[PDB]
C-alpha cells in the first residue's frame, strides 16, 4: 500500500527479497546521458546505506539485463512524471521516459518494502500524477527558518511525490531575499523589533529578530538541492503592495517618502505599495526581476498582486498622472500595467508569470492570457471563469482545506491560531478541486493544486510540522492520485503507517487520526 494511491497497481505472489548480503542489483541504460540513469541513482545505492547497507555496486555484473534483478530500463513513451515499476521474486523492473519518472518509481516501491527495509511481495505499479502541479508554499516573509529545515520541508515534499516548491521570500512584516544592488532591502527590511505578531488584541514582544536572511549563495545551495528531488521553486515576491519591509528602506520611490514608514510587527493587511507610478520605483522592481531570474532557472516567477487598497495611489499624483497615460478608469489597474510591464520586459531575456486571483479584479484584459494565476478565497470559483474560460492557466491553495496553516482542531489545548476546528483532516482531501469541473479547456488550464502555509502565530518547528503534518499529504495525494480512484476510507489506514516515518526521521506531526 504506497502512497499517494497509485493511478493503477496489481498484486503477485509470494515475495521477493532484496539480498544485500551479497545484493540486488543496478542496470541503468545510459542514453540522456547519465542525467537520470547511474546518476540520480548514486544517490541512490549509497536511498541510504544505514538501512541495511544497500551493497548494490556490481558484486557480479550489474550491467547484464541477463541476471539482472532491478533493471533500470528506458522506453521513452513513457511520460515524463511516469513510472512502471513491476515487482517480482525476481527483481523489480522499473521503467521511466525521464529521470523525474525513475526518481518517483523507487519511492513507492521503498514504502513496498517493509516500512523501513528488505521484505516486499510482487506487484506492479503503473501510476502517474494528475497535477504536475502539486505545490507547496512557506511563508518565511513574516520569519525565517533556517535552512536545515527548509531542507526538512522538501524532505517531506518528496515522501508524497510532490516536485516544486513554493517560496514567499517578501511580506510587509520581513524581506528575505538578497538583492545586491539593493542590500538595504535585507539589511532593515529583514530585520525586525520583534520576535511577534500583533493583530488588533495580540501584541509584540519588544525583543529584537534576525537572522535576517538568505545570501543570494545560500540560495543557490538550496535552488541546487531540489532538483535531485526534482523540487523547482517558484520565486515569490508579493508586488507591489505586501511591500513595508521594502519601502521603509527605499522609500524615496514610495508614494510618501517624507512620511516615516517601518517594517511590520502585526499582521493582515499592509497598503504600503511600491509606488508604482514612477519609472525608478519600477526599475527597482525589474532590476529585482533580474536577480531572481539568475538564481532561480525555473520559468516562472510568482509576482503576488493580491490584497492590495489603492489608498496612497488615489491621493498620490504621480499614480493619477499615470492613470490617465495607461488610458482607463479602474485604479486597480496599475496592478494590471505594473504587471503588464513585468511580462513583455521578462520577455526579452525569458521568465513568465503568477499572480494572487485578487489581481483579475479589473478589467483583466490588459496584461495577457499567457499568465497562471493562483487562487483561494473563491476556490474553484477562482479559478473558473475570467481565468480558464479566458484561456489563463491557473492553479487551485484551497483556502478551504489547502491552507495547511490554520488551527486542524478545536481542542481545548491545541495552541492559539485562526480557525474554528474548519479545517480538519475529514475535511481536506474530502476538499474536491474536480467539483464539476468541464474540461473543455479548463483542465488544460487548470494546473492543480498547492498546500500553502500561513505563519503569523506560528513560528517554530516542533508546530509548524505538528500543523503541517499530516494534512502536507492530502493536498499531495489529490495531486498525484486522480479524482476516479479517491475516497478516505483507506487513506487513514495506509497513512497511519507513515508517522513511523515521522518518528524515526525527527518530524513532527499531528496524531488526531492516531490511536
Amino acid at each position: 500500500a504506497d502512497e499517494t494511491r497509485s493511478f493503477w497497481i496489481t498484486c503477485q505472489a509470494g515475495g521477493t527479497k532484496y539480498l544485500n548480503t551479497n545484493t540486488s542489483n543496478n542496470a541503468t541504460v545510459q542514453y540522456a546521458g547519465g542525467n537520470g540513469n547511474w546518476s540520480t541513482f548514486y544517490i541512490y545505492k549509497v536511498i541510504i546505506p544505514a538501512p541495511r547497507g544497500a551493497e548494490l555496486n556490481g558484486e557480479g555484473r550489474l550491467a547484464l539485463s541477463a541476471m539482472d534483478n532491478i533493471s533500470f530500463t528506458t522506453d521513452p513513451a513513457l511520460a515524463e512524471e511516469a513510472y512502471v515499476l513491476n515487482i517480482t521474486a525476481d527483481g523489480i523492473s522499473v521503467a521511466s521516459s525521464t529521470e523525474k519518472g525513475k526518481f518517483y518509481a523507487l519511492q513507492s516501491l521503498a514504502q513496498l518494502a517493509e516500512g523501513n527495509a528488505e521484505g516486499l511481495p510482487l506487484v506492479r505499479i503503473a501510476d502517474k500524477p494528475r497535477f504536475g502541479y502539486r505545490g507547496f508554499m512557506l511563508d518565511v516573509s513574516r520569519h525565517f527558518f533556517s535552512v536545515a529545515e527548509v531542507k526538512k520541508m522538501i524532505d517531506i515534499m518528496a515522501r508524497y511525490k510532490m516536485n516544486v516548491f513554493h517560496w514567499h521570500l517578501t511580506d510587509d512584516q520581513g524581506w528575505r531575499a538578497e538583492i545586491k544592488r539593493y542590500p538595504k532591502l535585507t539589511t532593515v527590511g529583514a530585520t525586525r523589533s520583534d520576535n511577534v505578531y500583533w493583530t488588533g488584541n495580540g501584541a509584540k514582544t519588544g525583543k529584537p529578530y534576525g537572522p535576517y536572511f538568505y545570501t543570494q549563495d545560500e540560495m543557490r545551495e538550496v535552488v541546487a538541492y531540489a532538483k535531485e528531488r526534482h523540487i523547482e521553486v517558484l520565486p515569490e515576491v508579493d508586488m507591489p503592495g505586501h511591500f513595508v519591509a521594502a519601502m521603509a528602506a527605499y522609500p524615496e520611490y514610495s508614494c510618501n517618502p517624507s512620511r516615516a514608514p517601518q517594517v511590520w510587527t502585526g499582521g493582515g493587511i499592509s497598503s504600503d505599495v511600491l509606488n508604482v507610478a514612477n519609472p525608478q520605483a519600477v526599475e527597482f522592481a525589474k532590476n529585482i526581476l533580474d536577480e531572481l531570474c539568475d538564481i532561480f532557472p525555473y520559468p516562472y516567477i510568482h509576482v503576488g498582486g493580491d490584497e492590495c487598497p489603492t489608498t496612497q495611489w488615489e491621493h498620490n499624483d504621480l499614480c493619477q498622472q499615470k492613470y490617465k497615460e495607461l488610458g482607463l478608469t479602474s485604479y486597480r489597474q496599475l496592478q494590471a500595467h505594473f504587471i503588464k510591464d513585468l511580462a513583455d520586459f521578462v520577455a526579452t531575456k525569458n521568465k513568465h508569470l503568477v499572480c494572487w486571483n485578487e489581481a483579475i479584479t479589473a478589467g483583466g484584459a490588459d496584461l495577457q492570457t499567457q499568465s497562471t494565476i493562483m487562487s483561494w478565497n473563491p476556490c474553484q470559483e477562482g479559478v473558473a471563469k475570467a481565468v480558464k474560460k479566458l484561456g489563463l492557466p491557473a492553479i487551485v491553495k484551497g483556502d478551504g482545506g489547502y491552507y495547511i496553516c490554520r488551527k486542524q482542531s478545536n481542542d481545548y489545548g491545541e495552541p492559539s491560531g485562526a480557525g474554528y476546528g474548519n479545517d480538519g483532516v475529514e475535511g481536506c482531501y474530502n476538499y474536491v478541486p474536480v467539483q464539476g469541473m468541464y474540461t473543455q479547456e479548463q483542465m488544460a488550464l487548470v494546473k492543480g493544486v498547492q498546500g500553502t502555509f500561513w505563519t503569523e502565530h506560528v513560528g517554530t518547528n516542533e508546530y509548524l510540522e505538528y500543523l503541517a503534518l499530516p494534512r502536507l499529504i492530502c493536498v499531495a495525494e489529490a495531486g498525484w492520485t486522480p479524482q476516479v480512484f479517491k475516497n478516505w476510507d483507506n487513506f487513514r489506514t495506509r497513512l497511519a503507517n507513515q508517522t513511523q516515518w515521522l518518528d524515526d526521521h525527527g518530524y513532527v506531526y499531528a496524531r488526531h487520526w492516531m490511536p
